[PDB]
């Protein structure tokens, strides 16, 4: 007889097929995703870069009867008229000499470059490191690449390029981690009479961890470190994936570098504030990167230090970045001891040869080194893709495949004829 | 060749119990009302500055103290042992006992009327005199931009409170610049001689601070980190969403449960409406930083009854005030740093700055910075891992199995048993 | 034969179904793990263990002439002739007693024990402790575990199994922890005359918060607190459970107790640290467990000290540990302010019986507690377990088998083609 229950069963197979697809194609077009963490300790993990600046950019025994001609507005030690002004608080003999290199009387200006005075009168490293160890091994200046900040002269530990083929931590704790002996230098400290972008009313330095492929932002979001203190600084490297669109809103460059080969917030601030500063003021600062000129004392003064402050602290439309795909943070917990003791004072000042007063001023120990738990991910992953789009249609496919079979089998001999 | 005919039989059965123990697996799965959370770090954009509460870890300042303060609260303060002997403890500073020796002669002294808010409010630290300098993302604040508020260390105040006006302050960008930088001078020349051990008197001179959400009330004296004098502090911050399920899937609490002397509800919230209950019934009296229109505790109440009942209650409790998990909660995440103020290059720029000596600058000063790192928004939000559309998806995919697969047998046992 | 287009349909019809199957299958074998978060303020909480050492290893006043003697050198107190260098070095009071005590004219040599010298010259929690209360309560020296560790005599408070009901926090703040004000005693700190690793450019003391069942390693892993401060330490524990493979990689408390009941990181540092230097110095320093026999200062400062040092330094091979299924993190937020205020110094002086400028450069207090979020849980999970896999292939493996014999009991009649 006839038998429509054939055709009837062949249909809803079909149309069972057709919701199950419309359903899973449904939902994969939502462009769901997971977030994915875990917490371990990792073998083998990189040691980042850690950069650091004196926060005194210029050494008073550094700045010449020029410099002072020059930059003297900038850094407060002289008045809109090449004098020293009313403020004289240096009962020492400190007033004494930078008054006869205030003598302009017949004095010729000679050429004047702000990044030259910043290389020349930024504090030398090769004075600042009294000791440098990393597991175990001894570390010296050359171990520091120079690198100019909002600072001035900084440097950067383990900046990656030189031989040592990767620094790598293995264990928690301070023995794998660095170790360093800094002196501030407070003697060297430029007079403060009063408050600008490069005046500085603290003592000590500014640090900040980063990854390699990622530039210093140590003016912003660096951590201070205190004279007269060892500090420990137990970190956790932190890292963190996310997804472009549809997914996400992250964002990753290629190779080819406007000026930075990989693309992080920094990166693009960075970026950002340069081509801002030489579109509203014709130069550059010197801790930026491209060919503009530097800006003169003059042009840091009326347009470049408050075009930058702009930028960091009321901006909220002409440089605001993207999240980059890939970031690494790290977590860390501060803590610290006192330096020197009683008992070790009077060997500190006789091994540096300075006073017992000044090793407790000017000393300060910096112990950077990771936690057991070193590394933490957190990633965001596709949660719905094409493998489980097709295995949760798979299944009612494979039904209808074989409905279709069954009436293979079923009408190959009719169909044969 | 019989077989064909009972392989399709098992198979159509099989089918049948699988749809069923998947779907009653799945049902009971539902029941249990599991829930996932779901974690993201981001860098925001237009992130609301939190509110910033702090204060002089001293009380009351000495020279507002006065021959009234002293009688009604010179026990609680331990600067009498009694109101006819004369006080003798030498002080750092010799000239504070002679006052105190003067403003301690009570001999025909008619007490006036006396009240603890009243007095602390008075002799409180003044925001006036210890801002030396406020600035948040570039621009100048003043003190008026802090708003008075009573915490058991007395008269505070609070940045950013979200009270009056109106503009929301946000921030957009990582580092100090989106921040706020303030220096203070926390005035230890004001610091009252301490001479005994209570809860009004410190051994410390510097402040207390707490981070919060506008909408949660401060818990400073248990909650908040210290800030030293004599360094400028970094606090390098990360904003922290959390988001709680209630009862059935997890044991949250509504901000919202009948506000009592707070419109949202938070552990702190409900931790001082608890303790203002428990003092009000225990002592007859609140202390001054609780709300409410209790009478205010008296300096007596406050050593007899108040202060070993707050203390019991922060202390040693572990059934009468206890609070319920709150359904959103914000969290900030802190990382902190010091450098030294000053340096021995700015200590006499400062000094004739504000008319003190080097070494007081270096003992009463401090500056603190709060601000948000680049990544500053992490959210944490606990979801329904299977709700009812979810399990309907389920069921409705096992039965098109079923159909389908029964399909097959209806179209190969046709001709047979029918 | 056109018989073909009879034999793809049961060879394709195997295929789809054994396509379908061998994905989840192939899944389930990578044995996938979901991490399960959840921060929440549990209640009753269990307070943990806090150790804290000196940074100074041995009080001036309780070196005897034999101590010097033996341990002066590995002290950088005398040089490797017995003797003091050029007197200009430290205070003359000090340097008088020390010249003194370092007059070995005719002097005999008694047997020496570095466990015994850090035992009775380490300092004394009696004296450094002026102050300690947790929740309210007055706590007291009894209330320290003595343990040695590589900073020597060190002090663990709430060390537990002390037959004392368990400590516990039930709310953020202070209040529900513990507070200490301790004397660091810089009057009793050595002279330090050069650099080794038994003498320290610093003051103050090294601490550790960590689970009770987890010994401490402190010098590698503890933080700092200073003298002249008040620090308070907010913290929140971290629970952390781990899958054994074929999930994970973790290893889980199984065994015996070589030297500790359960399995930490630090504990299987600590045995691989012990059975190197017994290896290659043939000994063990005062902080490590067994039997071996006790360093001499000499094999400290010849082998010991520079074997330690290559493990937590230099060693990249020889002690990697694998780790525990099961771990406690506390994270913490550190903070400080001033102590003595000027107002407080001449109360602490009187009452301490120490001159004002000695509680400025020697008192310090310490607040552990933790915040209201005190408890966060971070667990791997099975992300797909058998269940799971049959109840998303069970139909379709179900149906292979059935096709399969529907093909051998297809083919089977098939061999009927034998006959002809
Ligand atoms: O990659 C995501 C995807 O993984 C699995 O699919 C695998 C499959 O199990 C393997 O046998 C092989 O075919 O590679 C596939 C991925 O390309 C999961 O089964 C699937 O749900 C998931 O989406
Ligand atoms: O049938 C095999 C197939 O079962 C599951 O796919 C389900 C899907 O998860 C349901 O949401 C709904 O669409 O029904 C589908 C089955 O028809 C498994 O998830 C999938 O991997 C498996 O191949
Ligand atoms: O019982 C906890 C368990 O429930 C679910 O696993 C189910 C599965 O979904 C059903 O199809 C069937 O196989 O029974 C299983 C339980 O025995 C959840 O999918 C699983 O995550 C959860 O642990
Ligand atoms: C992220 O960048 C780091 C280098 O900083 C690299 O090692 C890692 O593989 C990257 N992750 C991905 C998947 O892009
Ligand atoms: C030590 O410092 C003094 C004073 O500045 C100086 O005269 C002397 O040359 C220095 N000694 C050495 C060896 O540098
Ligand atoms: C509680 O959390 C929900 C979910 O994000 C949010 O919409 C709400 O504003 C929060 N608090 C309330 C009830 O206002
Ligand atoms: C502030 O300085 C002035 C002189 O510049 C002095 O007369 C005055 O007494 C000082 N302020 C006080 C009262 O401490
Ligand atoms: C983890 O270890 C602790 C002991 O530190 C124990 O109390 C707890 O029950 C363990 N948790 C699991 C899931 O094993
Ligand atoms: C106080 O210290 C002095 C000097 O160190 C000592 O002689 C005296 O015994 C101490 N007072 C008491 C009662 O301990
Ligand atoms: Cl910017
Ligand atoms: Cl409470
Ligand atoms: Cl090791």
């Amino acid at each position: 007889l006839k038998r429509v229950v054939w055709a009837l069963c062949f249909m809803g197979s079909l149309a069972l097929l057709a919701l199950v697809c419309t359903n899973r194609i449904q939902y994969y077009f939502l462009y769901p995703h997971v977030t994915k963490l875990d917490e371990v300790a990792a073998t083998r993990l990189t040691f980042p870069a850690v950069t650091f600046c004196n926060l005194n950019e210029f050494r008073f025994s550094r700045v010449t009867k020029n410099d002072l001609y020059h930059a003297g507005e900038l850094l407060a030690l002289l008045n809109n008229r090449y004098e020293i002004p009313d403020t004289q608080t240096a009962d020492e003999k400190q007033l004494e000499i930078l008054q006869d290199k205030a003598n302009f009387r017949n004095f010729k200006p000679k050429p004047f470059n702000m990044l030259e005075f910043y290389d020349r009168a930024g504090h030398d490293i090769r004075e600042m490191l009294l000791s440098c160890f990393f597991r175990g091994e001894q570390c010296s200046p050359e171990d520091f690449k120079v690198v100019f900040t909002r600072y001035g002269k900084c440097y950067t530990f383990n900046a990656g390029q030189d031989g040592k083929p990767r620094l790598i931590t293995m264990k928690g704790g301070t023995g794998n981690g660095l170790e360093i002996m800094l002196d501030i230098q407070q003697d060297e400290y430029l007079p403060v009479w009063g408050e600008t972008d490069e005046t500085s009313f603290e003592a000590g330095i500014k640090v900040q961890i980063h990854s390699q492929d990622e530039p210093p932002l140590i003016d912003q979001l660096g951590f201070g470190v205190a004279p007269g203190f060892q500090t420990f600084v137990s970190c956790q490297e932190q890292r963190l994936i996310y997804l472009p669109p549809p997914w996400g809103d992250c964002k990753a460059t290629t190779g080819d570098s406007e000026f930075y080969d990989t693309y992080s917030i920094t990166a693009c601030r960075i970026d950002c504030e340069t081509r801002y500063l030489v579109e509203n003021c014709n130069c550059r600062m010197v801790h930026m990167p491209g060919d503009a000129p530097y800006c003169t004392p003059e042009q840091y003064k009326e347009c470049a230090d408050p075009a930058l402050d702009f930028l960091v602290e009321k901006d909220n439309e002409y440089c605001v970045c993207e999240m980059p795909c890939n970031v690494t943070r790290y977590g860390k917990e501060l803590s610290m001891v006192k330096i020197p003791s009683k008992a070790s004072a009077k060997y500190l000042a006789k091994k540096y040869n300075k006073s017992e007063q000044y090793i407790g001023e000017n000393i300060l120990v910096l112990d950077i080194f990771f936690e057991a738990l070193n590394y933490e991910t957190i990633e965001q992953k596709k949660a719905y893709e094409v493998a489980g789009l097709l295995g949760d249609i798979g299944g009612q496919m494979g039904l209808f495949i074989g409905a279709s079979i069954l009436t293979v089998l079923e009408l190959f001999d009719y169909a044969y004829e």
